Protein backbone atom coordinates (compact mmCIF):
# COMPACT_ATOMS: atom_id res chain seq x y z
CA UNK A 1 0.00 0.00 0.00
CA UNK A 2 1.23 3.46 -1.03
CA UNK A 3 -0.36 5.75 1.55
CA UNK A 4 1.37 9.07 0.89
CA UNK A 5 2.24 11.46 -1.94
CA UNK A 6 4.75 14.30 -2.21
CA UNK A 7 3.45 17.27 -4.15
CA UNK A 8 5.24 20.48 -5.17
CA UNK A 9 3.76 23.89 -5.95
CA UNK A 10 6.17 26.21 -7.78
CA UNK A 11 6.72 29.95 -8.52
CA UNK A 12 4.89 29.47 -11.85
CA UNK A 13 1.52 28.58 -10.24
CA UNK A 14 1.55 24.82 -10.92
CA UNK A 15 1.45 21.54 -9.03
CA UNK A 16 3.72 18.75 -10.22
CA UNK A 17 0.71 16.41 -10.31
CA UNK A 18 -2.91 16.43 -11.64
CA UNK A 19 -4.09 13.16 -10.12
CA UNK A 20 -3.67 11.52 -6.72
CA UNK A 21 -4.42 7.85 -6.05
CA UNK A 22 -5.39 6.60 -2.59
CA UNK A 23 -4.96 2.85 -2.05
CA UNK A 24 -8.22 1.81 -0.35
CA UNK A 25 -6.30 -0.55 1.95
CA UNK A 26 -4.83 2.65 3.50
CA UNK A 27 -6.29 3.62 6.87
CA UNK A 28 -4.78 7.10 6.55
CA UNK A 29 -3.36 9.07 3.63
CA UNK A 30 -0.66 11.75 3.85
CA UNK A 31 0.02 14.68 1.51
CA UNK A 32 3.51 16.21 1.79
CA UNK A 33 3.49 19.70 0.23
CA UNK A 34 6.67 21.62 -0.62
CA UNK A 35 7.34 24.84 -2.56
CA UNK A 36 10.40 24.97 -4.83
CA UNK A 37 11.33 28.46 -6.07
CA UNK A 38 12.04 31.91 -4.58
CA UNK A 39 8.63 33.57 -4.15
CA UNK A 40 7.28 34.18 -0.63
CA UNK A 41 3.88 33.24 0.85
CA UNK A 42 2.29 36.65 0.12
CA UNK A 43 3.29 36.51 -3.56
CA UNK A 44 2.93 32.84 -4.50
CA UNK A 45 1.69 30.96 -1.43
CA UNK A 46 0.22 27.49 -2.01
CA UNK A 47 -1.92 25.12 -0.02
CA UNK A 48 -3.35 21.64 -0.64
CA UNK A 49 -7.10 21.41 -0.09
CA UNK A 50 -9.43 18.40 -0.43
CA UNK A 51 -13.15 18.51 -1.20
CA UNK A 52 -15.83 16.87 -3.31
CA UNK A 53 -15.83 18.00 -6.94
CA UNK A 54 -19.19 19.75 -6.42
CA UNK A 55 -17.89 21.72 -3.42
CA UNK A 56 -14.60 22.96 -4.90
CA UNK A 57 -16.01 26.13 -6.52
CA UNK A 58 -17.67 27.21 -3.26
CA UNK A 59 -14.60 26.47 -1.10
CA UNK A 60 -12.47 28.55 -3.52
CA UNK A 61 -14.95 31.48 -3.73
CA UNK A 62 -15.47 31.72 0.06
CA UNK A 63 -11.74 31.17 0.62
CA UNK A 64 -10.94 34.06 -1.71
CA UNK A 65 -13.17 36.34 0.45
CA UNK A 66 -11.60 35.01 3.67
CA UNK A 67 -8.24 36.09 2.23
CA UNK A 68 -4.50 35.79 2.75
CA UNK A 69 -4.29 36.11 6.56
CA UNK A 70 -6.77 33.23 6.81
CA UNK A 71 -4.65 31.10 4.37
CA UNK A 72 -7.37 31.68 1.72
CA UNK A 73 -9.89 29.35 3.38
CA UNK A 74 -13.16 30.04 5.16
CA UNK A 75 -12.31 29.01 8.76
CA UNK A 76 -13.91 25.69 9.80
CA UNK A 77 -15.35 25.22 6.29
CA UNK A 78 -17.39 21.99 6.50
CA UNK A 79 -16.71 21.23 2.82
CA UNK A 80 -12.94 20.90 3.42
CA UNK A 81 -12.19 17.23 4.07
CA UNK A 82 -8.46 17.95 4.58
CA UNK A 83 -6.06 20.87 4.10
CA UNK A 84 -2.50 22.07 4.63
CA UNK A 85 -1.57 25.58 5.69
CA UNK A 86 -0.45 28.14 3.09
CA UNK A 87 3.28 27.83 2.32
CA UNK A 88 5.90 29.99 0.55
CA UNK A 89 9.17 28.95 -1.11
CA UNK A 90 11.50 26.89 1.08
CA UNK A 91 8.59 25.99 3.35
CA UNK A 92 6.72 22.71 3.69
CA UNK A 93 3.64 21.18 5.30
CA UNK A 94 1.95 17.79 5.63
CA UNK A 95 -1.64 16.73 6.19
CA UNK A 96 -2.86 13.25 7.15
CA UNK A 97 -6.51 12.26 6.86
CA UNK A 98 -8.71 9.17 7.40
CA UNK A 99 -9.55 7.26 4.21
CA UNK A 100 -13.02 6.52 5.67
CA UNK A 101 -13.73 10.21 4.94
CA UNK A 102 -13.90 9.25 1.25
CA UNK A 103 -17.05 7.65 -0.22
CA UNK A 104 -17.80 5.05 -2.91
CA UNK A 105 -19.17 6.69 -6.08
CA UNK A 106 -18.18 10.21 -5.02
CA UNK A 107 -15.83 12.43 -7.00
CA UNK A 108 -13.02 14.23 -5.13
CA UNK A 109 -10.84 17.20 -6.13
CA UNK A 110 -7.65 18.58 -4.61
CA UNK A 111 -6.64 22.21 -5.28
CA UNK A 112 -4.85 25.32 -4.07
CA UNK A 113 -7.32 27.81 -2.59
CA UNK A 114 -4.98 30.81 -3.00
CA UNK A 115 -6.48 33.68 -5.00
CA UNK A 116 -6.62 32.80 -8.72
CA UNK A 117 -4.51 29.58 -8.41
CA UNK A 118 -7.34 27.01 -8.81
CA UNK A 119 -8.61 28.97 -11.85
CA UNK A 120 -5.12 28.68 -13.34
CA UNK A 121 -5.47 24.87 -12.81
CA UNK A 122 -3.65 24.30 -9.53
CA UNK A 123 -6.03 21.38 -9.07
CA UNK A 124 -6.50 17.74 -9.97
CA UNK A 125 -8.42 14.64 -8.99
CA UNK A 126 -8.12 12.41 -5.93
CA UNK A 127 -9.37 8.86 -6.37
CA UNK A 128 -9.81 5.74 -4.25
CA UNK A 129 -8.32 2.67 -5.92
CU1 LIG B 1 -1.34 28.15 -4.99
Amino acid sequence: AECSVDIQGNDQMQFNTNAITVDKSCKQFTVNLSHPGNLPKNVMGHNWVLSTAADMQGVVTDGMASGLDKDYLKPDDSRVIAHTKLIGSGEKDSVTFDVSKLKEGEQYMFFCAAAAHAAAAMKGTLTLK
